[PDB]
């Protein structure tokens, strides 16, 4: 039989919905079909997410894919904790131990805590957008105490799009007073291109400044603009294009027309979209494991109402969540392995750095080991301290 | 969500009630749409929301003005998460303009069985700087645990 | 555009756009940063004609 799922998509997640249907057609098998019912909304409306998630819970789904915001993570992780319907998502990893939520976007907390150690920073600004938890900021003020850091955090996500140029020019003049030669930009793409336009337009991308774009999509925004000048930026990459699984995808991805797959005719995928391709791999492997060990399941005759009095559990959902957590696929991001909660364990995040040639990977981070240097002991195997023949 | 619809199904003219930092988006989106004008003593929302009436006034203006009153530049800030971080965003932006040395510490994620172990690890990190001005932005049950 | 993209419009540099149309190109881009440009203007907009 085919398998009914739900898709919670934003009105504006174009490339992700393309990379949803790419994983639909490639991972499909004649045994079972992962046939969705796609709904469009904004994730800034808990009224919309509730009216969609109840409409999907009414329309007999066995799992739901979707996105969320700060404005809807608590609408979701209470609903999926209640109605036992599992949920697979590429949004920001929730701060807790929530059941029936599968996080495809890993973590960068200790990784960003690893990198600041690697440069040995002690005094640095930290521009943050609200936009997804605030759990990085809490982690880098928790650790800022016992590591002797002087974080100057600034909320930067309150800025409207007509007083943009005035405030950022007002903003970095404050950090110019405190001799802030290090920034972190805990933003997303649509903001972190705006901030690198303003540190260009006031000319703070010279030698001396140092940046970290603490996203998992370092090469998804326009770093060609800041690529010269002397400001040594850094970053984090999960979609490493030097791989066989990736480069074979970039073949068929770059050949898609932007009429039935809009925003797909390109050579670089957003890490929001790359996990959307990765998540359909995760369902189809687990729903294959459902029919494999003879756990064959029916939905209901009616599926009730979401706001039933009382709204009841259903024991076959206990199998589906446990099936979604035993997944050992390999996807675009690398090793997809979950623990008992739905968060990623044993994954690899590649510490980049932007040089004049371009993006230049000089390490990786894993949960188990550390921030691990990949190769190049010295830049071209130089510096060899010396040998002094003294007496 | 469930109790909101039962009172709208019974035909209320307005709703008094409490929300937390989790259910705040659930309430303010519902009453912003269905016009079920919401009266609350819980903490004021981060921003503008229609049809929400916020009886707890504010704290940011008095908490900043009290800090300038005591002539402060170096102090701690121990917060809970449960009322959002709206106050933490306020004193951290104002620490940029006024050269304060805030040392903010999350403390509200500590459970009952690991109180005395981590609270000693809490105040130890204060003794790395010897900070002696503390802001205990918590609620009543939590501030009694600290005091 | 290129002295922006390599970041040579900071304080210290000084420029002269020796045209008679100083305000005919996009000087909004270099307007901040510290590089004190100069120029020459023949069409002075502070006039009745």
């Amino acid at each position: 039989n085919s398998i009914q799922i739900g898709g919670l998509f934003p009105r504006g997640a174009d490339q992700e919905y393309s990379a949803f249907r790419v994983g639909m057609v490639q991972f499909s098998t004649s045994e079972f079909r992962l046939t969705p019912h796609i709904d469009n909304l904004e994730v800034a409306n808990s009224f919309a997410v509730t009216n969609a998630f109840c409409s999907q819970f009414s329309r007999g789904v066995y799992a739901i894919f979707g996105f969320y915001d700060k404005k809807s993570v608590n609408t979701i992780t209470s609903f999926c904790g209640t109605l036992h319907v599992s949920f697979i998502t590429p949004s920001f990893p929730t701060d807790g131990t929530h059941p029936f939520v599968i996080q495809m976007r890993p973590d960068l907390k200790g990784a960003l805590l690893s990198l600041i150690e690697y440069y040995q920073w002690d005094k640095f600004a930290y521009l943050y957008d609200s936009d997804r938890g605030l759990s990085t900021l809490q982690a880098v003020l928790d650790s800022a105490a016992e590591k002797k850091w002087q974080v100057t955090a600034i909320n930067v996500g309150n800025i409207n799009n007509d007083k943009k140029d005035e405030t950022y020019r007002s903003l970095f003049q404050d950090l110019e007073l405190k001799k802030e030669r290090r920034v972190i930009l805990d933003c997303e793409r649509d903001k972190v291109n705006d901030i690198v336009d303003q540190v260009i337009t006031i000319g703070k991308h010279v030698k001396g400044y140092h940046y970290i774009i603490a996203n998992l999509g370092f090469t998804d925004g326009d770093l060609l603009k800041i690529q010269f000048g002397g400001a040594e930026v850094s970053g984090f990459q999960i979609v490493d294009y030097d791989d066989s699984l990736v480069s074979k995808f970039i073949e068929r991805w770059s050949t898609l027309e932007e009429k039935e797959y809009p925003g797909a005719h390109t050579a670089t995928i957003k890490y929001t979209s790359a996990l959307t391709y990765d998540a359909v791999q995760v369902m189809t492997e687990a729903f294959r494991n459902l029919r494999k060990q003879r756990i064959e399941i029916s939905r209901r005759g009616n599926a009730g109402d979401c706001l039933a009095n009382p709204a009841v559990p259903w024991g076959q959902g206990v199998e589906i969540e446990r099936a979604l957590k035993q997944v050992q696929v390999e996807g675009l991001s690398g090793n997809i392995k979950f623990d008992q909660n739905g968060k990623r364990i044993n994954y690899t995040i590649n510490i980049m750095e932007l040089k004049t040639n371009g993006p230049r990977k000089i390490g990786y981070w894993s949960e188990v080991d550390k921030m691990v240097l990949t190769e190049d002991d010295t830049s071209g195997l130089e510096q060899k301290t010396v040998v002094v023949t003294t007496i």
